[PDB]
């Protein structure tokens, strides 16, 4: 519900390494 994990918050998972960082930490 929702979804769309969060504006911003999967923004700076894309950085440098957050990548996959933000990938497995917004995955349900």
């Amino acid at each position: 519900f929702a979804a769309d994990a969060w504006a911003a918050q999967d923004m700076a998972x894309g950085n440098p390494l957050t990548t996959x960082f933000c990938c497995x930490v917004q995955c349900g």
